[PDB]
Order: C-alpha cells, then structure tokens, then sequence
C-alpha cells in the first residue's frame, strides 16, 4: 500500500534470419535417340512368299472302238452321233443307246455299249460307212 512497478513488456524482435537464392540443381536434360524398325524383315517374310498351284488334266468325253480288224480296243475322242436314236437329245450330252452310229478320231463306229465310269461308250468300227438310207 504505497508504490509498486507495473509490469514493463518490451518487444523481443530477434526475427533476423534471410533466406538463400536458389539456383539450378540436377534437372534431366538431353532425351536419349529411338529405335529404328522391323518393316524390311517383315518384307524378307514378303519377299521369300510361294508359287501358285498348277492345273491337272481331265476326262475328255471318249468312245472306246473295239477295232474288229485289229481286235484290240482303243479310247479316242467323240465327234458326233449321225444315225438319230430315239433318245438323240441325250445322245447330244453323251448318253447313247447301243445300236447308234457315232464318229471317232478312228472312224465310223456303232456303240455296242452304255456310257462308261469315264464316260467312255464302247463302240465297233463297221469298217466301211454304213448307208444310211
């Protein structure tokens, strides 16, 4: 009860502290070169490619001639039919009835036969041209 010293606040400012200046550390510079390519060795696959198949040979329409005078039977082409049978619209396609005159690459022949495997109908040559009249 008298006199007494308040409390005295004074300010501590000791905040004196700079930063740094920053510079370049490490950074990734040059990227590195590429691969080339595989499209010539998928051409050398390309390259080296095979052929074609090749045709075969087929049954052409034929008359075997039984030659009488040789007696030996041969497989020679078929021209035409002259003597008309009943059936000559199937005789066209091939399918002749024995009895009718037909021209081989021997020469005229009378089918004595029906249409073979082949489709090869026998014949026999008259050994002369038959008349027909």
């Amino acid at each position: 009860m008298g006199f007494y010293q308040g409390p005295d606040n004074r300010k501590i400012t000791g905040g004196l502290k700079g930063k740094h200046r920053d510079k370049r550390k490490y950074e990734i510079g040059n990227p590195p070169t590429f691969t080339t390519l595989s499209a010539e060795d998928i051409r050398i696959k390309d390259r080296t490619l095979g052929g074609n198949f090749k045709v075969r040979l087929k049954y052409t329409t034929t008359a075997n001639v039984l030659d009488p005078a040789t007696n030996t039977a041969k497989k020679v082409k078929i021209l035409e039919i002259l003597e008309t049978p009943a059936n000559k619209e199937l005789a066209r396609r091939g399918i002749i009835i024995r009895g009718a005159k037909i021209r081989t690459e021997a020469g005229l022949a009378v089918v004595t036969s029906r249409p073979g495997q082949d489709g090869v109908i026998n014949a026999v040559l008259l050994k002369n041209e038959s008349q027909r009249s």
